């Protein structure tokens, strides 16, 4: 809500919970499925079908995890990912996530990242990025993706970004679906 | 707040928030968004700051600086500040939602890509730089890989761009934040 002294994103009570009870997964499909879980608790909770985690790369202790909450929160920039990474840099107490010793982190995603969600992703100093479904999943359910550079992918890369598409896509493209039906 | 996504604000951003203010002529916004890089630099931030006004109007909506180190957040670009802070004061998350006076957003710097990408989602139909891209990478500040044409393509999207509105005292702010940078302490600074 409106503030005077803060920008302030409250989070709906399943993603304090998400944020504040230990989980290590270390599997990347578990990783995957504990983020399509947050993406149907968050459409119950008046969101869109979108969540992400960030998680330490090699162990998958969980750091921090964010869901779209732009209608609710009255925020266009309050993407899933945004959240995930704000979140996680909050937790450890820094603004970049490769800062000497701290392990590698990764952020797990519901789906491949709008052209914001791009830029916060190489400046958050996360070194890995999985996602689940793709763009054109996203784009079939009425979602824009906004204007991407070509390559994308490569640009991440290219910075040291390593990029996974299409995790557990079907399982996502499921609650995608239903999300556009109802 | 581990509860909450919770960026807050220094005391001269709480005022340039706080007082009504309307600004008619772009250079007197613009004018306006340098003094408040200036207040940044000062308040440990960098050198980057954006406003939301009314376009037709002049009337400050919202103001931002880049509070990415003290805020412990890499999102925290001004930009970003400047158009969710819009957003939260006039409660809805797109600023041309029905019965909204059209919003421009006036910026210290041309936007980087992540920056970009929330000025197409704002809802503004107006942005207004002053550093060029060129200005800000000359003192090492990255403005990511934007797609080819970034401009063009916010024009695509309806969202007028002027870019260069007094590039000049911009441009003396990047170099005296710059040399002011270093670990080695300057009285002078
Ligand atoms: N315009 C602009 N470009 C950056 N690289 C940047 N990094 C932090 N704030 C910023 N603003
Ligand atoms: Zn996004
Ligand atoms: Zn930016």
């Amino acid at each position: 809500g409106h503030m005077n002294d803060a920008l302030h994103i409250g989070l709906p009570p399943f993603l304090v919970q998400a944020n504040n009870e230990p989980r290590v997964l270390a599997a990347p499909e578990a990783r995957m499925g504990y983020v399509l879980e947050l993406v149907r608790a968050n459409i119950a909770a008046d969101g869109g079908p979108f969540a992400a985690a960030v998680f330490e790369r090699d162990s998958g202790l969980l750091i921090a995890a964010g869901t779209n909450r732009v209608v609710p929160g009255r925020c266009s920039a309050a993407h899933a990912e945004i959240l995930a990474l704000s979140l996680a840099q909050a937790k450890l107490d820094t603004h970049d996530l490769s800062a000497d010793g701290l392990p590698a982190c990764e952020l797990v995603t519901s789906a491949e990242p709008c052209v914001m969600c791009f830029g916060a992703v190489i400046w958050s100093g996360v070194r890995s990025l999985v996602c689940a479904a793709r763009s054109d999943d996203v784009e079939a359910i009425g979602f824009d993706e906004g204007p991407r550079p070509e390559n994308w992918m490569g640009g991440l890369e290219a910075r040291g970004i390593t990029v996974t598409t299409g995790l557990l896509r079907d399982a996502a493209c499921a609650l995608l679906r239903e999300y556009n039906a109802c």
